[PDB]
């Protein structure tokens, strides 16, 4: 068997943002990436791709340039775990063993749950920020947009950046002003969720732009069916079981429902619910003690995000060091996470919070209120401290510089 | 191979929908992949637990319960492509239908929990979703002398939502009548905010729980067993990343459940992996050809065998007007029930549909624990669900309802 005393399976922003920590523990030639996609992508930047202010191009980069130099790239896809013999297996029917495994999977998404839906991203006035194939298309939709129901759904799954449902609408409320058809814009946001947002200093702030925008939420409606042809959409009243209603749109976002990667659901190291299933302080697996998972594919009970991942890297560094030793952990990862949510061209509300679903705020001034100073550091700032910092291993919690700020 | 009507598993929906299609397209042309060569009525395992029944009356063959002339496909289901309407087993056989009707049931995870199942080798420890361990249950409550009495409840979806605190009340019952009721602390440690969904009921439970001295600990979820210590691990789910490390003398487990792993992947699966059909007609969303009953559905209401009964009178309408070329008229409504024992000798009869409301069969209010509806649990469905639920005659209790009004 081919083997690797570090094996990180996934190349994304967990995969990566781990490999550069364990080269420097392990030593390059002792860490492999199991990742089959050829680009590599920060994929908050695809809220402002859909909305027009930002290029795709500049949102990947090739898979290769981001690999930290020296460790193997595996060019494939996990199709199978075992680890009660240390060992995976891969899409290229190679078998790769290993000393300790970190699982950076991510999470999948499900657009074929939807009726209708891959297929109808062919039509016009459709689109989903959430899919390379698909971010230009919400922009081309919302360009094209000239009168009727502009509507936004977020799905009855988990998902990750609970805020990018939601971001597109506000940025596309704002297209609307600028370019003087607000007037004839019907603005929908259908959510499976009973509430605009789970940390209520944000949720607050959030309704309050709501209201002063002439938007609609209708809770607790999930899309099931889109008819692209027609452009009509179904959605189904989760709370009404039967009852479900159909509506034109001249734009429709589609937030796909998501899951656990399919390799996954049906592995020893998932929970019963398919997730990789690890402490939720140390991120070391409950069974697997030589098993450790990073972001979206965790059932780390937090927001799924980027932020949360680069707050996780610097936990999970610390008990894998510690493990190594065979020594007890001891430093506790507290969940935080972040959604920077773009209210509009300008304007940023930066949620932070943590595992009790409290505000977890960097800087000292109230993050609840539209800023641009928030707007250039998502837009400008963390871009380029991901790609230059965060990837290179250099980048955990801001807790640092949280206290800092006192 | 090729059938008219492909029913994938052998279980309570498998084989009343076999028993209703046979009468619709013949039974040759119906099939029937189910890989136990046991078939249980599971409810009576609440009552195998505390002792009160045999498990030996619990199941029959699967070959006595398949409806005459239809085909047993010993074998497990591997893989369905429904968009060349065909499945795969583990015989490596393809099977292809003109109709599908998947109803695999729940799955049970015990091995979500560190310690189990290796821990069930050891005393004090059972669970009645088991075959495997339902009698460790009832020897846990022989053997229990002094000590917590642990009964838990998952944080995943669950067949029979009540059995989890059913044999608590009855393993409260068994320590008054052995006299060590002084001897015991009695707590259900439950993944929930509530005892029960429907607050009809769940006023009645309560009601139950004070004047017994039950604890209830909610957000409070297994996730570990040291069966060689006797200590069971619980997260609080309402402060990730905080654990509670408990002593018991009796452990009862309700494990983790999921859909069966080869739906988990599925394309007929919706994202979390369950069956996803019209939660009115159960025929499947995307594709028109396929149909779900039972645990392995969507549906969104309580998973029961009363719940796949009514279930299946609304999909044999449903299939037969398929058949007929038109669109299906009658509408499932939720109905669900989980008679509750409360006592050797005692039912609270919960019946609900899909808003969480009452819609009890009898006049009379089923709140109330009766030995009617115990009587009726224990002795008359088990004979009603083997000579008519099984044979296609037993559809909701709609019917009854309206006379019995
Ligand atoms: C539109 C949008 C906007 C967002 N905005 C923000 C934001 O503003 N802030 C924020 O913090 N987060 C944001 N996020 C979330 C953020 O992108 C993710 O949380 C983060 O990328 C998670 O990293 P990960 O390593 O867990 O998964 P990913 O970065 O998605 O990486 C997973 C990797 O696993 C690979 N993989 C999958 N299956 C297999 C397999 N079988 N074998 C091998 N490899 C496999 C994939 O190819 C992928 O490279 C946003 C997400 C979206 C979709
Ligand atoms: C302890 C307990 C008490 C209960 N009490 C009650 C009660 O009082 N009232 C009530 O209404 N309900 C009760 N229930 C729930 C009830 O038993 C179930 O809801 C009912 O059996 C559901 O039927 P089903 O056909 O969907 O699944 P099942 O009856 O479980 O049948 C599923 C079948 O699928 C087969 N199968 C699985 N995977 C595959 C595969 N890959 N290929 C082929 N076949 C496969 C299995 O072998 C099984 O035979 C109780 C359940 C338990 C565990
Ligand atoms: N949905 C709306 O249009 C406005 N709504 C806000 C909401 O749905 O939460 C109520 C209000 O503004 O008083
Ligand atoms: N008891 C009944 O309702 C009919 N039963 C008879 C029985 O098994 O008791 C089935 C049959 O028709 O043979």
């Amino acid at each position: 068997m081919n083997h690797y005393e570090v094996l990180v399976l996934g190349g994304g922003s967990g995969g990566i943002t781990m490999a550069a920590r364990m080269k420097r523990k392990v030593g390059a030639e002792n860490v492999a990436i199991v990742e089959p996609s050829e680009r590599h992508f920060y994929q908050p930047i695809w809220t402002l791709v859909g909305a027009g202010a930002k290029q795709l191009s500049s949102s990947g980069r090739p898979t290769a340039s981001v690999i930290p130099s020296g460790v193997e790239w595996i060019k494939a896809r996990v199709t199978e775990l075992n680890p009660d013999k240390n060992c995976i297996h891969t899409d290229d029917d190679e078998k790769i063993s290993y000393r300790y495994l970190i699982i950076a999977l991510g999470i999948q998404l499900d657009y074929e749950k939807i009726k209708g839906l891959p297929e109808g991203f062919a039509h016009p006035k459709i689109g989903s920020n959430y899919s390379v194939k698909t971010v230009e298309k919400t922009w081309k939709a919302l360009q094209d947009f000239k009168e009727g129901n502009a509507i936004f759904t977020f799905p009855n799954t988990p998902v990750k950046c609970a805020g990018a449902p939601q971001e597109i609408m506000y940025l596309s409320e704002a297209y609307f002003r600028k370019t003087g058809k607000r007037s004839k814009a019907n603005i929908i946001f259908n959510t499976s969720l009973g509430a605009i947002f789970g940390v209520k200093k944000y949720a607050d702030a959030l309704q309050e732009i709501i209201q002063e925008r002439n938007l609609t939420v209708n809770y607790k409606k999930n899309l099931i069916e889109v008819r692209a042809d027609k452009q009509e959409a179904v959605f189904e009243n989760l709370d009404k079981p039967g009852e479900t209603q159909v509506i034109s749109y001249e734009m429709l976002h589609v937030t796909p429902p998501m899951s656990p990667p399919d390799v996954l659901k049906t592995s020893p190291v998932a929970d019963a619910a398919g997730w990789v299933d690890v402490d939720k302080e140390t991120l070391q697996h409950r069974r697997y003690p030589n098993v450790f998972g990073i972001g979206d594919c965790t059932n780390l009970p937090t927001s799924k995000t980027a932020a949360a991942v680069a707050a996780q890297s610097g936990i999970l560094d610390r008990t894998i060091s510690v493990i190594m030793k065979n020594q007890t952990p001891t430093k506790k990862y507290d969940g935080y996470t972040s959604c920077p949510l773009v209210t509009g061209y300008n304007r940023v509300i930066l949620a932070e919070f943590d595992y009790k679903a409290e505000p977890l705020e960097t800087f000292p001034f109230d993050q609840s209120k539209e800023r641009l100073s928030m707007y250039l550091m998502k837009a400008d700032l963390m871009p380029f401290l991901y790609w230059n910092m965060m990837l290179r291993g250099y980048w955990g919690g801001p807790a640092f510089l949280r206290k800092l700020f006192h």
